[PDB]
């Protein structure tokens, strides 16, 4: 197919950057981060939607790697378990250094294309992996982090989620507290990517406003092709382009065609929503793979991307278009998060109020007067 | 005096390099880590014995700052408070440059010494600070961790505390449990200096037995001039010989005289004894300010070190005794620690059991238990 032939011609200089990969959570839950393991070999993993002949196969050269700890962690072993999360993806990129290239700038992304390895980077998804500590969301970006999903399905003392949007989970913050407003502006001052992935309306609202540098939606589609919390409504798609932001796509059927079942042409749909809406500078990918059971027929695993690509030929998206979702609209949005960074500025050290620190398993020290 | 007028020039070409400082946990009591709060100025800061003025007066140019979160924080929040005094420590060097070289290695110590600045490690006490997990292991160890107290007055699942000698605490792993033998491992090939203070007798043997390289007792005395548990007696101290390792003696008045009062003749008491026993190169410096109540008169604060040295070339000690004292030691140590390292080798990752880990604040991922 001719289109199919484009895509892979296009790829091979201008590789799929995604916005959000699992697999770690994968490694964990099945193998307890043992990467010694016969079974846990990547470059023969089975059972996953990724492995590495399968990220070659669909043209990968870039992969925000989350690290991810479930939101019953939070004020419990968050801390511990993201600081394990971030570990195993550092050990994986040492294990296979002919395939992965651990990364922490839009240069060093650029450098692994240059090579011929996947880009692999970090991605904090969830706030409660600081555990409203300023000073472990500093440790974090010294371990790699170059991206925090503000929330995940649950508030933070600082930051609501998505589910306060379904009336699951009740405004906390109502966007972002002073401290929440701090934390962004730490994360702005450091040049950490804010994703605003799994917050509700009113956060994504705030931070818009707030964030002194472009944010990203690491694995959210169109809300409206698919009336889902976790999807991206139309008036912030406008705030999206007004601040060059960008909204990387969720490839999960659920949030495809808000059902089961779902495929490859849904998928484009939610790109083209966003392309008109949002602005073509404005779509990217973050699909979501290792994290959701069920994918698009089409997008099995990530050796599916360049059917996609080729499907948004064939719907006359222009060569600047694709390439931009592929890899450059990241890399302008991610140059200008570093560009708006100042490391020689006074980093925030204001603590979160006492009153304000939840759960039974914390001590205080420090608070007092 | 002729003596003190030695000291201080031996001192100039030989600073003072401290096993074992805790302003860091003032630094949190005092201010909760607000850096920027002027009662927080280092150069004025008043109520401790540590500061920058008494910093270069008491000629040191090496500390190992302690990172330590109290024995109550095991299994709550340990591991963020753990990141929070790290990060203290990093921004205390960033915010005073002129003074403060933030080092890893040994090659830095020499650096800082050669720059005229008071060369800055972190050396965290406490096992519990890694919460049982050789991937907070490591995440530690990327972020300047260079000695491991392997407990603190506690013990964690792996390892026994000096209070089991006394009757306080249960031995549980009578030494070094299998786990606690692969942190011992693991610290090894990192390059990681490991801490004997505040351990057992038992663990003190097992870690001598065990350790491929030189370990060293960051803030303890001599057991012969003082019997308290947090010091080392003759037995464990010809291990040390043998080993070629290294004790820095704890200036705290209860572990000097054995009582509330002391003064500086009974700290160059336990150095005689030391080198006596364990060999001129098994002895140094971890007076332990800030972290205890009471000093010995003559050692008020951290400006009295030229007057200890004094005493000891009084007491007819020789210049390179006194010079490797000071820091030669500790340096042949660091350096021993950093060749046997093999960070080539696979890092361990045969996580802790299941049963073995306690507290309740806690998510059993990874072994779904
Ligand atoms: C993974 O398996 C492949 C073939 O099965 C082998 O060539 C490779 O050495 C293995 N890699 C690791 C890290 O075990
Ligand atoms: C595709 O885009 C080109 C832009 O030059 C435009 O001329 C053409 O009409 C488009 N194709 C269709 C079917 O609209
Ligand atoms: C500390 O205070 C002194 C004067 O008391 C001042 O000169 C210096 O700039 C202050 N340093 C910092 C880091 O605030
Ligand atoms: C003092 O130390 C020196 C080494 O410099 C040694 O030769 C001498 O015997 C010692 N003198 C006394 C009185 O112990
Ligand atoms: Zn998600
Ligand atoms: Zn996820
Ligand atoms: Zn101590
Ligand atoms: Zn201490």
């Amino acid at each position: 197919d001719f289109f199919r032939d484009e895509a892979e011609r296009i790829m091979r200089d201008s590789p799929v950057i995604d916005g959000h990969n699992d697999l770690p959570w994968q490694l964990l839950d099945m193998f307890n981060n043992r990467l010694q393991d016969e079974r846990a070999n990547l470059t023969t993993l089975a059972g996953t939607h990724t492995n590495i002949p399968k990220l070659r196969a669909g043209f990968v050269g870039g992969q925000f790697w989350s690290v991810y700890t479930p939101c019953d962690t939070q004020n419990k072993d968050a801390v511990r378990r993201t600081l394990e999360q971030m570990d195993v993806v550092h050990r994986m990129c040492r294990m296979y250094p002919e395939t992965f290239l651990y990364v922490t700038s839009s240069a060093g992304i650029r450098q692994a294309f240059r090579e011929g390895k996947v880009a692999s980077l970090i991605g904090v998804e969830g706030g409660h992996s600081i555990d409203s500590s300023l000073g472990v969301l500093r440790a974090l970006y010294q371990l790699g982090m170059r991206y925090l999903t503000l929330t995940h399905s649950c508030n933070t003392p600082w930051a609501d989620n998505w589910l306060v949007d379904t009336g699951d989970s009740e405004p906390q913050s109502q966007g972002l507290s002073p401290f929440g407003q701090r934390v962004v502006k730490e994360l702005n001052r450091l040049g950490v990517l804010i994703d605003l992935a799994h917050v509700s309306v009113a956060t994504m609202k705030a931070t818009l406003q707030l964030s002194r540098a472009p944010v990203i939606f690491s694995h959210s589609s169109a809300y409206s092709v698919c009336a889902s919390r976790r999807n991206v409504p139309d008036d912030v798609l406008r705030l999206v382009k007004q601040t060059d932001s960008l909204v990387m796509v969720n490839f999960y059927n659920n949030y495809i065609s808000c059902t089961n079942k779902a495929n490859l042409s849904q998928v484009a749909d939610h790109l083209d929503h966003i392309k008109e809406v949002a602005g073509a500078r404005a779509v990217g990918f973050g699909g979501d793979f290792d994290g959701v059971p069920r994918v698009p027929e089409g997008l099995e695993d990530v050796s599916k991307y360049p059917d996609l690509i080729a499907e948004l030929l064939r719907r006359n998206w222009t060569e600047a278009e694709v390439k931009g979702a592929l890899a450059d609209n990241l890399l302008r949005v991610f140059e200008a998060v570093e560009q708006a960074s100042n490391l020689t500025q006074a980093p925030e050290e204001e603590p979160i109020p006492l009153d304000q620190l939840g759960g039974s398993c914390r001590t205080h020290y420090g608070y007092s007067s």
